[PDB]
């Protein structure tokens, strides 16, 4: 087309994006590569720095030995955007910067040395919201420490303002990174990276959004997940869906500097179901999930499983599977079992998540699509063809909207549907 989306000034949430034309569910609205991105702390040396895909053997950069790649192609193609950070990562070994500092280093090299980035077509890094006039004194102290970390990390390549863009202010730049960073998940919906996508950063938040984002490696696809009218604002949910209105309030304040008065937040929509079961038990499970989630972020599946089994099959009191902390534990146990080849056990945990996921991911949401695909795949390979086909079709109905033909995972699902339908054809 011309574009289906445009920048505008909203009445009370800054700049946003609105529909130029009526939009239908599954319609591709925009796509972008990042201005800058990096692998997250826990996936470092587990996934390729460039394509964010995993592999038993990664090859490191010989100069810094921090960057690791899946292939010669990826190591070579990454070199231009790695060249300057390489000198810094080496210089500062064995100190590894926070992900926000590595990210901002890549922003500064891209803006100093690169051609104008296609990622900034609708909105640039310069234009991003910083919320500087709402930052608490505590936040400002933490930004000051990031600035001093960046100055330390980058000293080999950046000694003064001459090597930053004109009137670039590192404090403001970090403030922009906090409230504009995208979390990059792999095809299995595991966090692997963080990136800046300035055009896409126009999207304001809704706890019941009309669009979704998905990632195919570092590439971001924005799709409609509802009917949208001409002039209607486009929204995504910035947060994990498995959060109460109080948890959403805390993160939207702390990270985004705004108060949400949507219907869901006004009515604590779903919070009572999410916290069913005995509070003493779900409080302990919430506490244990800090460690389980840290182990998962480091791809430590045997330790994830052990901790999850101690909860799911506890000798002591148990939670209903609609309890969000129980549900996260089931999720982590399912993924651990898939990665360990414990496929009967995986399917047990995955099937228990299906009804909670139907409730907590209403309409078309990519996380529920992928979860249903995983369960259907487990059923297909265990010879449960009618159960598998039902789940793979449901996954397709969701993923055709959330992922679309432009996402390679849809090709993988199409192959599973074909295999399943050959089996029912022969039956
Ligand atoms: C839906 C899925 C889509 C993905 O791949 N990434 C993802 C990104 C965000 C996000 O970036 N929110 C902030 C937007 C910025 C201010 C514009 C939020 C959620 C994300 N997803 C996700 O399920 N999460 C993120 C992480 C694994 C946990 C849960
Ligand atoms: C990723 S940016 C979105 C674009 C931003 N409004 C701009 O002007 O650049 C995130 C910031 O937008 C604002 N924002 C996003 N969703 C909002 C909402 N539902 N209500 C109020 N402000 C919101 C907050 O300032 C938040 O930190
Ligand atoms: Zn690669
Ligand atoms: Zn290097
Ligand atoms: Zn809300």
């Amino acid at each position: 087309e011309p574009l289906k989306v445009e920048k505008f000034a909203t009445a009370n949430r800054g700049n946003g994006l609105r529909a130029v034309t009526p939009l239908r569910p599954g319609e591709l609205l925009f796509r972008s590569d990042p201005l800058a991105y990096t692998v997250c702390k826990g996936s470092r040396g587990v996934v390729c720095d460039r394509c964010l895909l995993g592999k038993e053997k990664l090859m490191r950069c010989s100069q810094c030995r921090v960057a690791k790649y899946c292939s010669a192609k990826c190591q070579k193609k990454a070199w231009p955007d790695h060249k300057r950070e390489c000198k810094c990562l080496k210089s500062c070994k064995p100190r590894y910067p926070p992900d926000s500092v590595r990210l901002l280093g890549r922003v500064v090299f891209k803006l100093m040395d690169g051609a104008p980035s296609e990622s900034e077509k609708l909105y640039s890094f310069y234009d991003l919201e910083s919320n500087i006039n709402k930052l608490t004194e505590d936040r400002k102290e933490g930004l000051r420490q990031l600035v001093m970390t960046f100055q330390h990390f980058m000293r080999e390549e950046i000694q003064d303002a001459s090597q930053l863009p004109p009137a670039f202010d590192l404090f403001e730049a970090f403030a922009k990174v906090i409230c504009n960073s995208f979390t990059i998940c792999n095809a299995e919906m595991q966090e692997v990276g963080v990136g800046l996508y300035p055009s896409i950063s126009l999207l304001n938040h809704s706890c019941d959004p009309n669009c979704s984002i998905v990632f195919n490696g570092p590439h971001l696809l924005l799709r409609a997940v509802r009917d949208i009218e001409v002039g209607e604002e486009l929204t995504i949910c910035y947060l994990d869906m498995l959060m109460t209105s109080e948890e959403r309030r805390k993160q939207l304040r702390d990270q985004y500097c705004f108060e949400c008065d949507c219907f869901r937040c006004q009515t604590q929509d779903k919070d009572a179901d999410m916290l069913t079961g005995d509070e003493q038990v779900w409080k302990e499970v919430q506490e244990s999930l800090k460690k389980i989630e840290e182990l998962k972020a480091h791809w430590k599946w045997e330790q994830v499983l052990a901790m999850c089994q101690a909860i799911i099959s506890s000798n002591s009191e148990r939670l209903p599977d609609i309890n969000i902390y129980q549900l996260k534990v089931l999720d982590c146990a399912m993924d651990a079992c898939i990665n360990l080849g414990l496929l009967e056990e995986a399917l047990f945990y995955g099937t228990r998540t299906m009804e909670p996921y139907r409730i907590f991911f209403p309409g078309s949401h990519p996380v529920r699509g992928v979860q249903v695909m995983k369960v259907g795949k487990l059923q297909l390979h265990q010879g449960m063809f009618p159960q598998a086909m039902k789940n793979l079709r449901l996954a397709f109905d969701i993923m055709r909207v959330t992922h679309g033909r432009e996402h390679s995972l849809i090709e993988d699902l199409i192959l599973l549907l074909e295999e399943c339908d050959a089996n029912i054809r022969a039956s």
